[PDB]
């Protein structure tokens, strides 16, 4: 019933509530570290770079949660120009969001809280309209914004992102590189009326290195054109199967061959959309629905655990060391001040500062249970 791309926006509402904390924590304690430095009765009980430093976590820290807010997960589509690219985004999304045909740039596909479908453009923020101006619009990204009521994908802080046939395009496979880099998950949508080809491959070849162990599956679309033919079916299945195992296990080395059988499916995404633009058979119409449906889950349990950990774990080390740092300087000061009337000044520094340390403990407690949820293993 529940769909794995919870696990990632509760991750994402933990860490930038977190984050919320840990910039309010520590504008509190360097204020402190400012009064006790600045304060002319007191000798050396916090130092000029005591609050150098607590300034400048104060400046990263917001921006921190600026960033984590915007973070979302990213599946990116590749295959040859008529393999069923946007078919497959358009049977995820239950709808027709992308035309088939054509164009030769990157589509990415958003949410909005909004209620209409548009389109913007880059460098441009005016709002054009969805399905008009798709015909006529080193890389070029159009970006396409659907309601986020209309498909659980989208309100669940998915990104799906077209790309041009690798069939069509050289000037390399560098821009479209660092279209992708950004990417959870890889796509390949193959067509099985035909063979794996090389410059698929290359393409992936390229990506493998240049991004250390990508997520990747083979979807083997058009099987309707397979229809009907069991034993046949089965026959062709198994070269396809065996086509696509040896490139992932043994060309690509970026899984074993048992979970694999885990990154390749055998699809009709045209059957699927019908079924699912119908909520207003061929033979083995049902089982073809069904792959695809266990192609979903794999696919969202695989990108929602993936993207938490790429996506937030810096952060949530580099909150681990402020944090760090923040209890040695108030160790310091408490120490410090431990070395008239004067000594009421100090006592008073020193519990205030006790107090800022045991926040930061707890805030470090947070951040290792955040750790313990999102982050295995800890
Ligand atoms: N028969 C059949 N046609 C399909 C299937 N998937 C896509 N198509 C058709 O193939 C053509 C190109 O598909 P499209 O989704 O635009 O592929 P893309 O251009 O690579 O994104 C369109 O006419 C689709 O209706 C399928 O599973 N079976």
């Amino acid at each position: 019933p529940v769909s794995p791309l919870k696990h990632f926006v509760l991750a994402k509402k933990a860490i930038t509530a977190i984050f919320d904390q840990l910039l309010e924590f520590v504008t509190e304690g360097s204020h402190f570290v400012e009064a006790t430095y600045k304060n002319p009765e007191l000798d050396r009980i916090a130092t000029e770079d005591d609050l150098v430093e607590m300034q400048g976590y104060k400046d990263k820290l917001s921006i921190i949660g600026e960033v984590l807010s915007r973070r979302h997960m990213k599946v990116a589509f590749f295959g040859r120009t008529s393999s069923g690219k946007s078919s497959v985004i358009n049977a995820m999304l239950w709808d027709k969001v992308l035309p088939s045909g054509i164009t030769n740039c990157f589509l990415s596909v958003e949410g909005t809280d909004g209620d209409k479908a548009y389109l913007m453009t880059e460098g441009s923020d005016e709002k054009k309209s969805v399905k008009t101006v798709n015909q006529l619009a080193a890389g070029c990204l159009v970006r396409v914004f659907w309601p986020k009521a209309k498909c659980a994908l989208l309100r669940d802080d998915l990104v799906l992102v077209d790309s041009p046939g690798t069939d069509v395009t050289t000037e390399l496979d560098s821009w479209i590189d660092k279209f992708c880099l950004d990417a959870d998950v890889f796509v390949l949508v193959a067509n099985s009326e035909s063979t794996l080809m090389n410059t698929e491959k290359h393409f992936f070849h390229k990506v493998n290195e240049r991004l250390s162990k990508p997520n990747i599956f083979i979807l083997n679309n058009r099987w309707d054109a397979s229809a009907s033919e069991p034993e046949y079916m089965e026959d062709v299945r198994r070269q396809h199967m065996e086509r696509c195992l040896h490139f992932l296990v043994e060309e690509l080395k970026v899984v074993n061959a048992l979970e694999a059988q885990n990154r390749i499916f055998f699809v009709s995404a045209k059957e699927v959309l019908s079924a699912r633009k119908q909520k207003a058979l061929a033979e083995g119409f049902h089982a073809r629905l069904q792959e695809f449906q266990n192609f979903e889950q794999i696919f969202e349990e695989c990108i929602s655990q993936s993207a938490v950990k790429t996506k937030f774990e810096q952060h949530t080390i580099r909150a681990k060391q402020i944090l760090a740092t923040v209890k040695n300087i108030m160790d310091s000061v408490n120490l410090a001040a431990e070395d008239p009337k004067e000594i009421d000044q100090l006592e008073k520094i020193q519990n205030n500062s006790k107090l800022l340390r045991n926040k930061a403990v707890q805030l470090e407690n947070e951040l290792e249970n955040f750790t313990k949820q999102f982050l295995p293993s800890s």
